[PDB]
């Protein structure tokens, strides 16, 4: 009975925003409360809904669809292996939006998909949205993938770098310093699973970049604020490495 009127009020348009947000949140108290049989029942109903609701024109709704998807994801991970690159694909795309909160809410979905999603075929998935996708799509799609190579053994990643390595190469050129600086710490992920083994998938890389890449390598063996604070300089090193 409630799980069908909480869907009825989320099936509402372009009305009732208060109404829907609690809808939501009883959702997402559902989730908290486990609500296992909720699930056994309804999971693919309740969870195309909210996918549906990430495009609604509402920021505050977006936002909070985004944080009711995460906790399905916290409780229910096992069920996403039929819906992977839907979950990849929608909790992406979200990273574009206009609105801060949206997208900070779909960073925080997508750090909790990184760590439950089957790693190769999130792998598989992200490697053609890295080399099509506009920015910043194309940089959440790196940052995942840096997650999820985390996750795979050496031969797994080895046969995986044919396509991973295209998109890394590509997104070093990147106008955005952030794609440049994404690129740079999954190539340092290779490295700490495959070792001197990514020479050779390296030879299309400049000098500079070469010089870039070994001092962060360098850095992950030896050792807001600190996130803020490392991006500006990588910015700072990369123009030192070109000089
Ligand atoms: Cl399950």
């Amino acid at each position: 009975d409630l799980v069908a009127e909480l869907l009825k009020e989320l099936s509402n348009h372009n009305e009732r925003v208060e109404e829907r947000k609690i809808a939501l949140y009883e959702l997402m108290k559902l989730t908290q409360e486990e609500s296992f049989s909720v699930w056994d029942e309804h999971f693919k109903t309740i969870l195309l809904l909210l996918l549906e609701t990430l495009g609604d024109k509402e920021p505050t709704i977006r936002a909070l669809a985004l944080k009711v998807l995460r906790e399905i994801l916290r409780h229910q991970p096992a069920r996403f292996k039929n819906y992977a690159e839907l979950t990849v694909m929608k909790t992406l795309e979200a990273h574009k939006d206009p609105h801060k909160e949206v997208v900070r809410s779909a960073e925080e979905a997508a750090s909790v998909l990184a760590t439950s999603i089957s790693p190769e075929q999130c792998i598989k998935v992200l490697c053609p949205i890295i080399q099509t996708a506009d920015y910043p799509i194309n940089l959440a799609a790196i940052k995942m993938q840096t997650k999820v190579i985390e996750r795979v053994s050496k031969e797994t990643l080895n046969l995986l770098l044919p396509e991973i390595m295209p998109g890394l190469i590509q997104g070093y050129d990147n106008s955005e310093s952030s794609v440049r600086k994404a690129c740079v710490f999954c190539l340092v992920a290779v490295h700490a699973v495959i070792g001197d083994e990514l020479k050779p998938h390296l030879s299309q890389l400049t000098g500079s970049k070469m010089k870039l890449l070994n001092l962060y390598i360098k850095r992950a063996q030896t050792g807001s604020g600190s996130k803020h604070f490392e991006d500006l300089e990588f910015q700072q090193l990369e123009h030192e490495s070109r000089l």
